[PDB]
């Protein structure tokens, strides 16, 4: 069974929301402030930042390969010859997992950490493994 | 372009979470208290009575029709010939929809209103047309 809680976080302008299930091993953790505002942080993060994935693996190969084929193109537009485009498609694609992944996000509140090290710190500091589970953001009109 | 707010509901213990998107014509009914009050109630409903989809049209054919042959062999299975265990199916699946339709549900507050005549009754009062979007239910560990 899953131990955590669902974090979340409203816009003041109530425009945007969030819910993220951040599961712990256990209640006793849950139930702590620690945790609790790691949740809402969390919420709050992804609500301002919009990632798509909590993690580079849920990205559809089509949809990775279709971007990087656009930087790609742009590049050989450019007359960039094949092998210069394929590493500049390289750069942006590493841009593109940190404009749509949430682990590989600056952090909000810290942007001289990833959201996979904020968690990291989080785990050393607790002492209990701790999982992003998913999250869910509504935006009004988008 | 929507007019509207994303309601929410968070329950005491933060294990069930909603967000709901709720739209209207202006911002100024936006706004208002009352349409807010409405996408706060909806957000709760929905946390508390666990619908899985906004309407009905939004239900599979096949996700239907499994469901009512579930219903139908188990009449069967009691020794009901088809024609009867057709008629206790179209009644059982009545109330599947009730089960799993956020509009077919009666509402938390007043059960003896369906969340669909909740809507009109809210249109009629506010005076521009009220549609709920879309909505997100977390519940931890499920």
């Amino acid at each position: 069974a899953r131990e955590g809680i669902i974090g979340h976080y409203i816009h003041h302008n109530q425009r945007v929301g969030v819910l993220v299930e951040l599961n712990c091993e256990t209640d006793f953790v849950a139930r702590n402030e620690l945790f609790q505002n790691l949740a809402k942080d969390l919420a709050m993060h992804i609500a301002m930042m919009n990632p798509r994935y909590v993690s580079a693996e849920e990205i559809p190969a089509e949809e990775l390969e279709k971007e990087r084929q656009i930087y790609i193109q742009a590049a050989l537009n450019e007359g960039k010859p094949q092998q210069i485009a394929e590493k500049i498609a390289e750069g942006r694609l590493k841009k593109y997992l940190e404009e749509v992944v949430l682990l590989e996000q600056p952090f909000v509140k810290d942007d001289k950490v990833k959201v996979k090290e904020l968690i990291q710190q989080a785990i050393a500091k607790i002492g209990e493994n701790i999982v992003v589970r998913r999250f869910c953001r509504f935006e009004l009109g988008a």
